[PDB]
């Protein structure tokens, strides 16, 4: 049985910074691209837009698939979020950082996100 995860690289207007979040150490301890599970009556894109509402307070208006990752069954779709309304905040009690792309390397991410962290960095 499958589960499907969407997650977001939330970009500022210059695309020099991304918004990144850390959950109350529920059970690990790491920063992550905000997201959640896609529900049975919605598309990926739909789920991500909704999730960034719940998670972070923004209304997504522009996004684009960035990278997909599969694991043995577990489906991960990362998108680019380039325009939104609202300004993002930790709406669910999490830590939120606006972090210079330069500096992204500086933070601890679960291994799942590492290739995405590096792709963001490579795509300056």
């Amino acid at each position: 049985k499958r589960i499907h995860i969407v997650a977001g690289i939330i970009f500022n207007s210059d695309q020099s910074e991304i918004f990144i979040t850390k959950r109350p150490d529920h059970k690990g301890g790491f920063w992550e691209f905000p997201g959640g599970k896609v529900e049975a009556g919605e598309s990926r894109e739909q789920a991500m837009v909704r999730e960034l509402e719940e998670e972070i307070g923004i209304t997504v208006t522009e996004q684009q698939a960035f990278q997909h990752f599969d694991f043995d069954s577990l489906s991960f779709d990362f998108m680019l979020v380039t325009a939104f309304d609202g300004q993002p905040h930790g709406r669910e009690g999490q830590q939120g950082g606006w972090v210079k792309i330069a500096d992204l390397a500086n933070y601890r991410f679960p291994e799942a996100n590492d290739p995405v962290v590096k792709q963001v960095i490579a795509q300056f």
